[PDB]
């Protein structure tokens, strides 16, 4: 905030020489001065920037509707109207409700005007800032010597070493002084929820429409642990989504709990869809309790809302009909929910306080909002035992947190209050929708093949487009109406190779080549399956990045039709093994990997492997207990049927836990083994496209091993 | 189509004198010529008008993106690019896909260019017109003498009488020649579905996404009769909404059928809400079948979708779970459904062909679309007996229809194909939403009281806003989530008098005074209840009418705060009885009618009267049979308990059938009698606010009579 914009030169002297004196005084007060030519120049200057902290304009040539337009753009922005001809009498109430401060044109009075402008800018900065970030900035500005942890003590240890000086010159001084610990008593403490921290969690609670809100400093991988260790005591039972994270599996291995796994649907692409409506009612839950050993009525439920590919649920249905005392939504990919009414009825915090149960939501703030990594939140909705749940939160977090992460966690919510946050969210959603409309437009504009995007055939409104059973763009057969809602900002491109009914085509490009090409040209894809990409259109995405992406896709199309060699187009993949990719064209490589997928029948195996659940011999807690006692042997992959698995098997494709720790692959679940063997067989042909299975360990001969339990 | 717009004067002569010669030739060919100054002038000229049928522009100073923008505005509009400097080579495919015809700058060649322009305009007119309207216009243009019915024979009977000449000079010649009969063999016949008529019903079937579409010429009051006489044979049973029309009651009195009445919800305002989700499942339907005499499983269902106040249903739920073989949606108030994806999943024709049942929808085209009155449609979805249903359609319609109504019925759908219809529907919805946003804005801007509008507290997106159980703006208690969707274009204003929880305030204005004031100032309200208005924001509404309405509301507020006399402000109500309204102020009148509502407790009685169903002694067909035999006596209102009603009682407020023909008011339904007596008691005090009950007949002494059956 040092940019203060003065409107145009009227022409007469008595209201220009005071303006030039104020210019000189403001430059003396370390303010950059910009000179927009007219009104629309000011509108564009304010929307394209954010460092602007003041507008000076004459109240004669520009009326007070150029206070209201800026108010629609930013409510808290100070503007400085200069009163010459309009008297006191010419002011309405709506002018008085805006951030304007009136001044006069007097020669030699520029010093007091500049001091008042500096004070107003300071008030604006101290108004828009959240309280803990405000206090941290104040503490760094009054920077005191310290004799406490951390050891760098304001980064003055990095000023006395060469590699330390490189680190210090990279990061800069303010992010070294911002790292302090709980010994600084004026900032309170995260662990005890005191002072500026307590004001911060109350601020987070207002913003996100939650009763009590927490600010985790390790991540939602730890927030899931906190929620599932509070609400699910040992010996109890949980309803965990099979579409889960590794963190929930880790939680189940720490705690002595027992699962019933929900059964999500999926298409031939490998996109993890959702649980049908039948598996949230009392009948199916009671049945699955009945045929699970050592199982009682579930006391907690964990649901991934949304999925990895951005499929929201009808959460009002869930909160009405799921008859458990605590429903947890692992909303790691949807933290931005409250800030656009598009997502109404699509999170745990949507709607009011539900009766008889506590709704948890564990937004991963760093993922889609603007926050530093390892930042997360736990929003609750209901009544919880305050000391027990506070102690459970204290149990998993560290004792001396990184205050940069905490300040970023709060500043992410502070970016969403007012009109600026609504403008951010609506701009991101509208940009995502416009990108979707041209990618379907360029599909019908181009010749031959082009990238498809997995979205409804007619989208033109800003809403979460519901997945209807009467349409076939999604691919989930016999899907329930109003249970799924596509998130517009998680754009999933598609590549040729798949037909609409689910069978495979002949000409195709698997998405690994497209992702590697985009990585070569300096744009990064989130994660790819066999024939899909994913692009997070968060609040950071502007039209520069969107156009560069669209124009990396087009250059890939041109380079693939021209059929350039692997050496020229993909040097990063060429360097994987130059002997192999020396005389190979890209069309031959794409055709070869596509034929390896087709002949081995990848999508049918990937479907039929996840439509059958492995037999739960013992709870994953018992599997971890037997793993700790050294009762694990590494049998080869083929002889794994009838054996209890000790470590989780997580195959890419698709990215969802296939075999849990403690489950047996029986003869009824042989397509699981066929899929694993097929994936190992196809991954050992072409370098750079190596097999990515978390749990299976590569040997030298080419056959993988899985840690199973001894007999 | 006679307006052809030429872009600006370049300056050089060789491309101006041919343009002036083409100007002269086009004026010789009876084309009005407009001269927009530059590009944005042309954009505004095209959006503000529709009679423009051609743009002539130079291909040098204006590129071909000013073909694409006009294409987004109107796809079929002919434009005439003049090629001078850009050669053949400078044309892309997207230019070739547009309606441009290229010409050259040659002196003396303006005659052939003007003839080609006239031919292109004729092609454009014959392209955008629907086939039957095209053939009717062609027949009138080639206007032949006739010796057949109708008797005016092209309106030449009105040219020979003074009052006939007044009628002819009012209507004009083209709407007299357009009225012909089936004797003109080249237009086919509506009754037999032949020729241009058959092409018209197939055109209607494409447009509205229906299998077979019919075009009724009496109205949906007859279309309901057609559907319920085909699908519901005599001796069978129907599931008719209690929120029905008079036409459905008339249908039930013609046919020997038996009802189970659905039970809609309602708020304290008197707005007819909707049926809960529980009354569409098999259990409640089987129960209500079991305790109804002479009743079997229902073979047809009739549902008013939407209601009178624009509350759409989740029709996918209905078409999945309502286990009847034919579901009829009386969509008289929502005919515009297909033309914006906002209404997806909110009509009978939404989604695909449902299995095992036929979905009827009977859009009243004249109501919200642009069509002449008594126009209606019957869209089916499924398989019906073609000859039996065609004979049922022939049974109720006339034999010689008004071809103006038929042409208007088809032209209403023809207004919705292309980009112009989508622009109409989206403009109407956006205008409705913007009106809603300022009426809530002016509520918080004004002093004291202001008009409220019955809508969610936060609306900023173009969607049907769902009625959520976690909010209280609607007033329907314990409402089911995603069953109701507010239609944005049926704006229901509210007046002071009601609190948010349902109880009455002290200061209030009943909506009759506001409606009468608006009628005095030349704007018409659709229909009013006790404290609500209704404004149809159809495709006809532009911002002129919206601003005039908002500014009749504001002038009423100013005149009510100033407390003008009834004589000056409401002369039309003053003339009702000048002796009574001589020395009365408007605040006293509003306070008096509000106190009459409060002391008699109108909303509680209006609620408790419709929460209790009158006892069905006999089917309404039997009631009509006993009414025809002269077995009806007129007992007074107070002694009507224990008596079988012969004629329907339809009280205003609210506008929904309260007592059906053939039903008895028992001691369990005494609040019905209390509500009727209260309404008669309050309507006999203030003139001009007389009691509007259809069925109860006013006597001279002041006590009403209802035709009941003899004992």
């Amino acid at each position: 905030m040092n940019v203060i914009a003065i409107l145009n030169h009227m022409g007469v002297y008595f209201k220009e020489e005071p303006i030039r004196e104020l210019h000189r005084a403001l430059e003396r007060l370390n303010f950059q001065i910009v000179y927009p030519n007219d009104r629309d120049d000011l509108l564009k200057l304010i929307e394209n920037n954010a460092r602007l902290c003041g507008v000076i304009f004459d109240w004669d040539k520009y009326n007070l509707e150029l206070c209201e337009e800026i108010s629609k753009m930013n409510e808290n922005l100070p503007l400085y109207a200069f009163a010459n001809t309009y008297s006191t009498l010419d002011v309405s109430l709506n002018d008085l409700r805006l951030q304007i401060s009136f001044f006069e044109y007097a020669l030699g009075a520029a010093e007091d005007i500049a001091n008042k402008i500096k004070q107003t800018t300071d008030e604006y900065i101290n108004t828009i800032l959240p309280p803990l970030t405000k206090a941290l900035f104040k503490y760094v500005r009054e920077g005191k010597y310290t004799f406490c942890t951390p050891g760098h003590m304001g980064g003055t240890a990095f000023q006395k070493s060469p590699v330390g000086s490189l680190f210090y010159d990279f990061f800069g001084p303010n992010t070294m002084k911002s790292d302090i610990s709980i010994s600084v008593s004026e900032l309170g403490s995260l662990l005890d929820h005191s002072g500026p921290h307590k004001e911060a969690e109350q601020y987070i609670a207002r913003v996100f429409n939650a009763d009590r809100s927490y600010m985790v400093t390790n991540g939602t991988s730890t927030a899931n642990k906190i929620v599932g260790m509070y609400s699910a005591p040992a010996g109890s039972t949980i309803l965990i989504d099979r579409n889960c994270h590794k963190s929930l599996t880790h939680l189940m291995m720490m705690s002595d709990v027992t699962p019933i796994y929900f059964r999500p649907t999926r298409n031939a692409y490998g996109i993890l869809g959702g649980i049908p409506q039948s598996e949230f009612q009392h009948a199916t839950i009671a049945k699955r309790v009945k045929e699970t050993p050592n199982a009682t009525w579930p006391v907690h439920a964990v649901i991934t809302n949304s999925t990895y590919d951005g499929l929201l649920y009808n959460t009002d249905f869930i909160k009405k009909t799921l008859d458990v005392k605590s429903i947890h939504f692992d909303s790691a990919w949807v933290p931005y929910t409250n800030f656009s009414p598009i997502y109404e009825g699509k999170c745990g915090m949507s709607g009011g306080r539900v009766e008889g149960k506590v709704i948890y939501e564990t937004q991963s703030t760093h993922k889609l909002l603007a926050a530093f990594s390892q930042a997360s939140m736990i929003h609750v909705k209901g009544d919880v035992n305050e000391e027990t749940f506070n102690e459970a939160y204290m149990m998993h977090t560290t004792t001396s947190p990184h205050y940069g992460i905490v300040a970023s966690t709060e500043t992410a919510a502070a970016m969403m209050k007012g009109n600026a946050g609504k403008r951010l969210i609506n701009g991101s959603i509208e940009r995502a929708i416009k990108f979707r409309k041209e990618i379907k437009r360029l599909r019908t504009e181009s010749d031959g093949w082009f990238f498809d995007v997995w979205q409804p055939d007619h989208i033109d409104t800003t809403e979460c487009w519901p997945l209807r059973s009467d349409s076939t763009w999604h691919g989930f057969k016999n899907i329930d109406n109003e249970h799924m809602y596509l998130d517009p900002i998680k754009v999933t491109l598609l590549t040729p190779g798949m037909e609409k009914d689910g069978t495979m085509s002949d000409f195709g490009i698997p998405a690994s080549i497209v992702a590697k090409y985009l990585d070569e040209h300096g744009i990064v894809v989130e994660k790819t399956g066999p024939y899909n990409l994913l692009f997070l259109f968060s609040i950071g995405i502007d039209k520069t990045k969107a156009l560069s992406l669209l124009r990396a896709l087009t250059d890939f199309k041109r380079a693939f039709d021209l059929n350039l060699r692997v050496k020229n187009m993909l040097p990063s993949l060429y360097r994987e093994d130059p002997e192999f990719y020396e005389n190979m064209r890209i069309q031959e490589l794409a055709q070869n990997i596509h034929k390896l997928i087709v002949h081995h029948n990848l999508p049918d195996l990937m479907y039929r492997a996840f439509e059958v659940l492995p037999t739960m011999v013992m709870t994953p807690y018992a599997a971890f207990q037997k793993e700790l006692h050294g009762m694990t042997e590494e049998v080869y992959l083929d002889e794994m049927v009838g054996r209890i698995n000790a470590n989780m098997i997580l195959p890419y494709p698709p990215g969802v836990p296939l075999v849990m720790p403690g489950e047996m692959i029986t003869e009824e679940s042989r397509p699981v083994l066929e899929f694993l063997q097929m994936l190992c067989e196809i991954g050992a042909h072409y370098p750079g496209f190596e097999t990515d299975i978390h749990g299976a360990y590569r040997q030298a001969d080419g056959r993988y091993t899985v840690k199973v339990l001894k007999e």
